[PDB]
């Protein structure tokens, strides 16, 4: 179970309002790679481990944590859009206010009344498509890491698209969180491939045809991927090269359907 | 530019038909983490790349081997599907038939004549929120090692749902490339974390605000997370651990609306 | 069945064109709360009813004129779309239209040629998941209430966001039909409730554990909602109140998974 | 910013496994009506007020509660799922498994490793279309109303589709909840409406065409609706009733399109 | 403005209750080449129309008969759900239902208390990227003849699929209806071609390459299209053949963007 | 399978770069009717046929020849982007920027570092809902002509947004290539129909209702359509003409659900 309290874990006042800014930070509480997909996903991981508390746990403390990231965001955002002009009484008071309107949401103002949304920038609702939880944990802590990643990777060109020193405040903190979440999940990922395997699964390398699996295939004529040739691969094993990769499969020949069907193909 | 031979990369028929099977391997070709994300991710990263041959030609090599592998499972779904029932003439011939109706996806006859759809086993649309492309290669390269984990697991588990061994021969073939996917991208990904910092991006450990940088924090009861306190992370720094996590950004009171919104709240 | 005259069911003519305005308008036309929404949702539920005539029509009656709001919404938008700047020789013959273009949606012009979209003022399509007919019209006429106040609250904000006097007559009309709308929709409800009971479904009150059913459970350390203790219910009861909420079910522990399923989780 | 304990609200364990049950359950967890819209749309609410802490603290409560009940709903399908059948092995050992078999998610297994996912029970991904927050409480409280009713209408019908003591337990405990929340919701609509007017927004009646803000239009040829035809609306204004609706706006031309959009319409 | 009436515009009434069948016929309703997708692109084309009157009201005309498929296939949905089994009580009274039980969609029963969705057979929502209206009747009638080819493919799809003589009859009659649309799509397009040409758009034949313009170009292995060479098209030119196609663009150099996006790709 | 070179089939390079243009060339990518969509619709019925050499050949050839497009575009966004603006430093260089950052898509810069993405000018993804595989190549290579011809209309459209010769270039390349593929698809439909029939599928006119065929309803108030009264259809019947379509099956009555469901509707 959850509780709540009012503070925030961090300030999100920004110095002054931008309804622009607002519109790109929508990206970090609705977009692919943000909060509300760490906040999901580390949650539904959490919930469905049955394995090492140490990872169960820390997957719980982390995707808490990511709910007041959510929270400080939407809350950052509805500073960033007091007194956005929406409407022609706006333009009559300061008509260079037409260019910030044109770079708006509208449906910052038209549908949520000058608050967040959980949509990302062009309005596309945050979804579940998201959200990775497979239930082994050496892929989704593999995961978790590229989340944090990809999330600090925005959070840092969101620095560099603002010069409000209270939002670029709020960056600061949010990197350092990712630099720390990016750091766990590496370290519990190095643990449970020490455990497991570097290949996920572990457990099925006298299955695979072996044979194919240390053979860098060059499908495109560039020569770049020839420099792997004779290196070796995290496994202990070099990698071999092959510059014309052949067919090796035949060519279909699938049955044609029942003629209920109607698959009139010539 | 692309070229295609008829031919398949690898074996991919199966020894009888399993519309069950059929729906199952839809997931590969449609799903999250399939082959279709796998094709479209690292084509778009490839193109997109400006920076060193070895990483744009490997991603444009395995881009184009995963065209390949969506031939192969379209294909095969389609063998798969040979002879499926549908309808009251197929239960006529043998009544057992309507639980394995039951169980098959409804459109695989209806819509497609038989055929594959590009949707998931749940006829979900496969859909570009699946793919990533940032930009950044050291954060790319850490989804592309997922995105063949994730893939990978999933081979195995549907290795586990048939018995079928021309279905197993070409599973066998799949978790073999996955296996040098995962390892190619690893290597790349090693690389390019020696030559740009461990912490994606590499140039903002000046802006982040330190102090809370290698924190873990405990928001929820369990004692498991406390087992990382000390330990070295990957970057040579140790983690510190706080138990009791503290708000430190207070209660927002952001500005009411302008009347012409509306914004009726009591 | 229907039938169809050409003639709007009331004036849709703006006095002048207006782009921005065309694309706002698109989300009381392909929008969450728009009037595609009311005219399938009110359509189905009235399809679905075996029940009284008199909620039946209804139904059907107002489903019906939100096609003839969704047909003036369209036209509204054609004619808003008159002459609109899509290229450099527009910008040749009027310069100042730069901005104009900047804050249009891009399909407009290249998708539809200067006509309505289904879609929302950000280019998501309105979509079926909009749509609320659950058999119960106790619940679903609280929907439709929502349904029209939601949209009332849309069509204020966006006679603000005008001075044209041609969009104002009809958004002028469409408030009306909206009063009345959310009218006889709490009318309906009341008497279902009158039927039924105010807690919907009705009929499972000896079922529920009663002694949660009344009380308000504090999760947020805000003090503000214990100003509802001891005020009556529109069932006749008291609220009481619990300013600490317990946690009384234990801790979970499912059983691990099979292994052919790999959930490695250490 | 929120804290967590592993402890549960309440019990979520089933006496026995069941799979179609787990996946019946997906639609409390990630359906249109389902505990994640409710969490969603009440904080995202609770974020956005500016109003009276006594409505703004009741959000945030009952927010954070639904979050406890998504964490119970994720639990009880997690146990459902124990031992389900996904494969060759589990048929020769049962074969009367087929049937279970057929009607299960294949994603439950094969994707998630026997856990939840956070779609509906047809793999429709839970999204933000489904989530309102409008600056408006006194919409949004209806909204909330709509959103406990149709909630509390599908755990009943939840049910009568299980005889497990376990199960309907916790279905017990959650039928209360939604009783209490339904009334809480309905009490602060009455305050807000009686603050602000029961029309949403209260402010727009000297602007509105009032000439036909209370007349029933029968655009359907049923005859039940002409019962509400004199009956007192809420706002004390009685309801009259038109027969033959009237198209009062005329036939609409709007204008060709340029000629470098190629509008060909004959 | 539109009018209805309650009566069925042809008979939709089945012999027999089978809640597979309705799964089945959720295509015609809620899928991409259903009655709502004819019935949204012929209104909106309609509504966008400034050309010829034969063609815009052609497009109103049938438009409108397609609300009345709608209709008629929401009916046949209910009917077909009568008496379907959701629950332990009946399966008590058969347990034979299970396996219909498995094949149902749970939302039949759970959301919709026994009515039809606006989903497709696997509950994907029915949404506006299914339709089109370009502004250009030559595409859009070339559209039109597609959509009502792919339904009635599917009609004759489910006419195999049930031995329902009510289900068949009204089959029977949307058939005919769709040999209709057909052809006098068909013949709209045929005299949209005479007046503006067969390429669309046809008034860009002065701009385009000229040299690319009737070249197949061979980019698969397979010898099939050769049958192509020198056959004439219908613009009266022959097609001529490329065995090796050539790439002429070169080998892109994009320049690598500002440091202050991160863009680390080694 | 497939191969790759780096050389792009035509011309992909701008003489100048324009983000404006980038995201109006994001439809092409990423929209309904784009090359992705061609691209896939393509291989997909490639793959599934079992008929004729001739047409199964073309499709894998065109699929193909499609992913070529695919990359140009892909690339000509990467060269539209180049020093695109994204923050306060551009402002600070060139303050008239502030238009052109007003109209670009946000995600760009901040998700995709300056590459494309693939998503339509507005965000929203692109999804296999787009993409058309039935079985029947008589109605497929009917949607392959609209597949075409809605593109080459956007292409054309296109070529009116720009006056950038570099982008211009590569238009007239794809227009002719579109002029190609509309004639030898309507080639193939041709002989299909010829073969099969003009109705799709040709193999059900005994089964229709024959009286409903080849009559024109007038649903729409408007004259129009009663032009085509008399006119031979292409099967070489004539068109009747209905200017009073009938109701004919009566008002449905389906039977009240189970009280299990609570469908509560009076
Ligand atoms: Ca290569
Ligand atoms: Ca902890
Ligand atoms: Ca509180
Ligand atoms: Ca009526
Ligand atoms: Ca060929
Ligand atoms: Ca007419
Ligand atoms: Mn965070
Ligand atoms: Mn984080
Ligand atoms: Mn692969
Ligand atoms: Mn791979
Ligand atoms: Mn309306
Ligand atoms: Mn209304
Ligand atoms: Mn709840
Ligand atoms: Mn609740
Ligand atoms: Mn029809
Ligand atoms: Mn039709
Ligand atoms: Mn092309
Ligand atoms: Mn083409
Ligand atoms: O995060
Ligand atoms: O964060
Ligand atoms: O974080
Ligand atoms: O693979
Ligand atoms: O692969
Ligand atoms: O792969
Ligand atoms: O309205
Ligand atoms: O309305
Ligand atoms: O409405
Ligand atoms: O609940
Ligand atoms: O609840
Ligand atoms: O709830
Ligand atoms: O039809
Ligand atoms: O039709
Ligand atoms: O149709
Ligand atoms: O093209
Ligand atoms: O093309
Ligand atoms: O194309």
């Amino acid at each position: 179970m959850f509780k709540h309290t009012r503070k925030l874990q961090y300030n999100a006042k920004p110095d002054r309002s931008d309804p622009i800014m607002a519109r790109r930070l929508q990206e970090s509480l609705g977009g692919q790679w943000g909060e509300t997909t760490g906040m999901m996903s580390y949650l539904s991981q959490g919930w469905a481990s049955t394995g090492a508390e140490k990872y169960k746990d820390l997957l719980l403390d982390t995707g808490t944590e990511e709910m007041a990231h959510v929270e400080m965001i939407s809350t950052m955002i509805g500073y960033l859009l007091e007194d956005a002009p929406f409407g022609p009484e706006d333009l009559k008071r300061d008509p260079s206010l037409a260019t910030t309107m044109a770079g708006m949401d509208p449906e910052h103002s038209l549908v949520h009344g000058l608050n967040a949304s959980l949509n990302n920038p062009n309005g596309a609702a945050w979804n579940a498509g998201y959200v990775t939880s497979s239930g082994n944990l050496v892929a989704d802590m593999r995961f978790n890491v590229v989340r944090e990643s990809e999330a600090r990777l925005q959070v840092s060109r969101l620095y560099s698209m603002t010069e409000d020193e209270g939002v670029r405040d709020m960056l600061k903190f949010l990197l350092a969180r990712e630099t720390q979440h990016q750091l766990q999940f590496m370290k519990a990922q190095e643990e449970l491939e020490e455990k497991y395997g570097i290949i996920v699964p572990g457990d099925m390398k006298e299955i695979e045809h072996s044979e194919f699996s240390h053979v860098l295939m060059n499908f495109s004529d560039g020569d770049g991927s020839k420099a792997f040739e004779g290196q070796v691969a995290k496994d202990g094993e070099k990698f071999t090269y092959q510059e014309n990769p052949e067919a090796m499969g035949g060519i279909p020949h699938i049955k044609p359907g029942d003629p209920r069907l109607h698959n009139h193909q010539g």
